[PDB]
């Protein structure tokens, strides 16, 4: 019998108790105890007298924000920003996402990133944006990701009248990407053009994974919270808010339908002035869906959309991705499914240099209160740090 299994767990970079997680655990403990009020406790003061000095030192050898140059800001979420950065020593360009620890604690939403980190770190797929380094300081999480200089599809669709030839391509790439995520045992749950980014050669990678979830042995989730963003959410996910909902990956294919509809027609199928408007339409989709007379659309395209926008029970892709691939809409002369991502994309970005952010739009003070007793504001972020 053996400490052989023990050693194994510590070296595995997927493990929750690898060396970097353990150092996060020691660092976070020191950050949460080192306040005048708490040091009135002998145990706490004595502990910190031993480790405070060495923990400062460790933190100095650690990757920091100051190791990067901020070239410019290219996106702002609810929890922080996305920066185009150049790492100083290597001189290489990355996209760095910052998540404010303050805003995540405050909004009670401080565990969404574990799946996103895992997927980007280890997917090793051309369809998934790659994470190179994850690190933290007392105020932020940082994810250093490969930069996608073609911008998102929400930007492509707003600069072009998209013909069907193009939609075949982009839809197919979304289909393969999602199938990749599903084969890693995960349902995306937030498929939309904002999370679809175009690489240098004009091909697509999925970029955000903050709503992902692991499936059961069977292929399902049990989830009682509706998630994703209103316009693209499926009826079964929305229904599951009320309690004991029980869905599989077919919820993502709904979102493909919404995406394909938007790309050809120019507006989302269930668009409405209000949130509760859009939700009321999605629920009543059998009656609310219809294409305007004038926006002219192929009968195969229209069919594919309707094959996606139906009840889970008969939705295209309930039997697996195979029936999606053979749908007549995808027939064309440029690409088959094994080679699509090495053919010429419909829009190749024009870039001047390795810091060209021209496909992103331009963009234009908050601390934890000092504690009394022990709040543990850093505990949710132990295990985040990762080096490639």
């Amino acid at each position: 019998s053996r400490q052989r299994k023990l050693e194994a767990l510590i070296r595995d970079p997927r493990s929750p108790i690898n060396v970097e997680s353990l150092l996060d655990g020691l660092n976070s403990l020191v950050l949460d105890l080192d306040f005048p009020a708490l040091r009135k406790n002998k145990n706490i003061d004595n502990f910190l007298n031993r480790y405070e000095k060495i923990v400062k030192k460790i933190r100095g050898l650690q990757m920091k924000a100051e190791d990067y140059d901020v070239v410019k800001v290219i996106g702002r979420g609810a929890f922080g920003e996305v920066q185009l950065v150049r790492h100083k020593a290597s001189q290489k360009v990355y996209a760095m996402k910052l998540l404010s620890k303050f805003e995540m604690i405050k909004r009670s939403d401080s565990a969404f990133f574990w799946e996103e980190r895992d997927i980007m770190a280890f997917a090793n797929s051309p369809w998934v944006v790659q994470l190179f380094y994850a690190f933290q300081d007392d105020r932020y999480l940082y994810m250093v990701m490969e930069y996608m200089p073609g911008g998102d599809l929400v930007n492509l669709m707003s600069n072009y009248d998209v013909p069907e030839k193009w939609a075949k391509f982009y839809t197919a790439e979304v289909v393969l990407a999602l199938d990749a995520i599903h084969s890693m045992g995960l349902i995306h749950r937030d498929v939309k053009p904002d999370n679809m980014l175009l690489d240098k050669h004009g091909h697509l990678k999925l970029a955000d994974f903050g709503t992902c979830m692991k499936m059961d042995e069977t292929g399902m989730v049990h989830c009682d919270t509706a998630v994703g963003t209103p316009d693209y959410i499926s009826p079964e996910v929305l229904k599951s808010q009320g309690g004991d909902g029980f869905y599989g990956r077919e919820c993502d294919w709904w979102s493909v339908g919404v995406f394909l509809y938007e790309m050809l027609v120019g507006d989302t199928p269930f668009y409405a002035d209000s949130l509760v408007g859009t939700y009321s339409k999605i629920m009543d989709h059998k009656n609310s869906l219809c294409f305007p007379e004038d926006a002219e659309i192929s009968k195969h395209a229209k069919n594919l959309i309707c094959a996606f926008l139906t009840d889970r029970e008969v939705r295209l892709g309930r039997n697996g991705v195979e029936e999606i691939r053979q749908h007549p809409f995808f027939k064309n002369d440029q690409w088959h499914w094994d080679n699509i991502r090495e053919t010429a994309a419909p829009v190749v970005p024009e870039l001047s240099s390795d810091i060209d952010s021209s496909n992103f739009d331009d963009i234009e003070v908050e601390t934890f209160p000092i504690p009394k007793a022990f709040v543990g504001n850093q505990l949710p972020f132990i295990g985040f740090t990762y080096y490639r």
